[PDB]
């Protein structure tokens, strides 16, 4: 009786879901399809006002790229069902001979930071970050391919006066309006190249740091790796950490190569008593390649991970939208549960055959009477 | 029935207590005192082999100063009952016109780091950290008064060749034998002075960073404050952060003033499933001045704080040792409890009149039948 249910749910109405197409009710189609057939989310929750979802997007995608959706929401119990819209299938690399594994590493670190903070905070949004630059050089879109263009962090071009990339550059940026900010601190870890016409011997070792003008704290990344830009020596891409920062006046200091600074930040507002987030596995139909980065990111004590036991098998829309088991997994949002724990959600508050671990809410005992 | 009990306890025998005189059974006295009267700990637990306690010491004290005890222990449920042996009563300052509030800030940050990590790790110990220095200058004991001498972090003297403190200095240190290390990264935030014979205009702005040679990550502190060493402008002391670092080859880089590097580290071994530590308020009889830094440090979800409702009132030993209510609070260690939660320990696993919050173990329901 009252076994842990493999669902995502809520203790009350104070909940919010962040998602993608599988939770996006505003999507339109002109065909002989059943109404809202792309959804894993139940159609009854479309008018709930507790969902931030966009077809073809994710939190990581909007945080880093020009394909931007203004994800925003507030809730005590935060649920995530997105992440698939930046996967190994997309195969993004900043450079022709880059590395997707680095970008999966970035995905894991971003979500880890986001999940941990959203266990301490009610509100999430994405705000624009402006910068003051004393030079004449303007932003350069270095990290991109033919599908995606990265715009966070922003990269500042070399000044016209400098012949090489052995220069020191800096810029100021203010973080205002939020209790905490998640910003990317990134670096090209390896041998970077200036212009395609430079000799084969001259390479640059990227260095970047962020500096708090008030507290004097600085966090930085120096280049250490051997990987590069050529076919003979490949691997160089953009490794990012995701820092939780207080509001204040910050300085971005680059000691070598391009100056990089945040253009976007995850705005964290309204602190709450510790309440772990719920994360639903976000993967393709196994014809496309997925990753378990969100699972790597989803750890105790800040996060509970939920997954089905089957391949993702779309019903009528396509192979990637409308899975029966994920529909049932998400169906838990239609009602309140008494206890949300590691194993799953316990519907009732009194007794169970299973002892709840890391339980939140009004949790049942597994004792006799 | 089965109300939360204001005690520290354990779910099984897999527990360890870190303490001071109030838990130190090896202490000796030649007088007409009752046996073991300085203890808050029950005498029956003296031979338990689950206590690391020393009369007149604490974790912070041993971590920073020459008054060192080799605190070591392993347990799933870690309990702390120490901290009073570095308090505002001691009034420690690195410099004559320093600031004790900075050192209380340091106390809060150290314990916060320690408590959070000891919720993820079974084993705690203090290991010596060695360094490689290419110069001739040897350690200088700059931070001290007439009671305490700081030896962590170690400070390296200025070289004989340098006329001033506007130099760049660096040293290597290896961290080996532990899964994670807690080390202090400290700085004199303000206007530092070289020799007492230097003019009134020449001051130095302390800068210190630690650098991972492999990953390229660096964490640093620059001086920003206006406080100094004189009577006219006082306040300058040593502000420390407490970093959790992986094993590896590290570089300590100082851009101005003295080079500082860790001599001691909290060695973290044997990762465990998340289990919050229990912390008992460590304060003097109200005749001496105490602090609530360990309470500031003890936060959800990694820590449960326990306090009595009375002044600390010693029975026979002195005013600072052997309190009835703390004895009863610690008496919970004599037996197992079913559930350890935020409000306290629930003895029984079945029913309660109170809903446990952040419960660990086999926790009771507050429902009817
Ligand atoms: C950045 O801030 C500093 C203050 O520390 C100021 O001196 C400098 O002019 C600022 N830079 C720009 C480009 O405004
Ligand atoms: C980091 O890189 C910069 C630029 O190459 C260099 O000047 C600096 O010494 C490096 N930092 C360390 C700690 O080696
Ligand atoms: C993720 O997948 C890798 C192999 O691809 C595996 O080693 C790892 O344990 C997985 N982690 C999680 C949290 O699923
Ligand atoms: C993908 O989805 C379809 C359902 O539309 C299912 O038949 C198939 O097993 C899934 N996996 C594949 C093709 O690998
Ligand atoms: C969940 O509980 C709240 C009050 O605690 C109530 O307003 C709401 O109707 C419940 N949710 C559903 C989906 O019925
Ligand atoms: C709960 O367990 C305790 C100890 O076994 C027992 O005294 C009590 O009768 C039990 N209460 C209920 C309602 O089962
Ligand atoms: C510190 O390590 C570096 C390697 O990065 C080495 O060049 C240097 O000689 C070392 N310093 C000392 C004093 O051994
Ligand atoms: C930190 O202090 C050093 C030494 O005074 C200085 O050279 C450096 O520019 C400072 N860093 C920043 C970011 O201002
Ligand atoms: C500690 O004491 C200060 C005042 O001395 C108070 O403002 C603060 O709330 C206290 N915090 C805790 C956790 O006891
Ligand atoms: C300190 O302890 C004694 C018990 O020995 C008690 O009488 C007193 O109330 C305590 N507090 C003081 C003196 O402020
Ligand atoms: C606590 O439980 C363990 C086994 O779970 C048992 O060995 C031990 O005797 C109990 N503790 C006490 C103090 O009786
Ligand atoms: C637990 O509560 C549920 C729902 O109210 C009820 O069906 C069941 O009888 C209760 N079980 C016990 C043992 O009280
Ligand atoms: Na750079
Ligand atoms: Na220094
Ligand atoms: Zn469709
Ligand atoms: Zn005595």
């Amino acid at each position: 009786f009252n076994e842990p249910l493999n669902i995502v749910s809520h203790l009350n109405d104070d909940w919010f879901l962040f998602g993608d197409a599988r939770s996006d009710c505003t999507y339109v189609e002109n065909n002989g399809h059943p109404k809202l057939d792309w959804l894993d989310l139940d159609p009854k929750l479309c008018n709930s006002g507790r969902i931030s979802a966009k077809s073809g997007n994710s939190l990581f995608r909007s945080f880093h790229f020009t394909d931007f959706y203004n994800y925003s929401g507030e809730g005590d119990q935060v649920i995530f069902y997105e992440g698939v819209n930046f996967s190994p299938s997309h195969g993004f690399k900043c450079l022709a001979n880059g590395d997707n594994k680095i970008w999966m590493g970035n995905k894991a670190r971003f979500y880890a930071r986001l999940y941990e903070k959203m266990a301490q905070y009610r509100s999430l949004s994405i705000v624009t970050v402006s910068y003051a630059y004393g030079g004449n050089a303007k932003p350069t879109s270095i990290c991109k391919d033919n599908k995606l263009t990265l715009n966070n962090p922003t990269f500042i071009s070399k000044e016209s006066n400098y012949a090489d990339y052995y220069y020191v550059s800096e810029a100021n940026f203010t973080l205002q309006g939020c209790d905490e900010f998640i910003v990317p601190l990134c670096v090209f870890n390896g041998h970077s190249r200036g212009s395609s016409s430079d000799p084969a011997n001259t390479y640059y070792m990227d260095s970047q740091m962020y500096y708090n003008t008030v507290t004097g704290v600085f966090y930085g990344f120096n280049s250490t790796l051997d990987v590069g830009t050529t076919v003979q020596n490949p691997g160089l891409d953009l490794t990012c950490s995701y820092l939780a920062l207080s509001p204040g006046n910050y300085k971005a200091v680059s000691l070598e190569f391009l100056l990089s600074l945040p253009s976007k930040a995850i705005c964290l507002l309204k602190p709450k008593r510790f309440m772990p987030v719920q994360v639903v596995d976000s993967r393709w139909n196994s014809t496309r390649q997925s990753d378990n980065m969100t699972a790597v990111a989803c750890q105790l004590p800040y996060c509970f991970f939920r997954n089905t036991s089957a391949d993702y098998s779309g019903d009528t829309h396509d192979v990637h939208h409308g899975d029966l088991y994920f529909r049932q997994l998400l169906s838990g949002l239609l009602y309140n549960v008494s206890c949300i724990a590691q194993q799953g959600a316990f519907l009732y508050n009194n007794v169970s055959s299973i002892w709840p671990v890391y339980g939140y809410g009004h949790c049942p005992t597994a004792a006799n009477i």
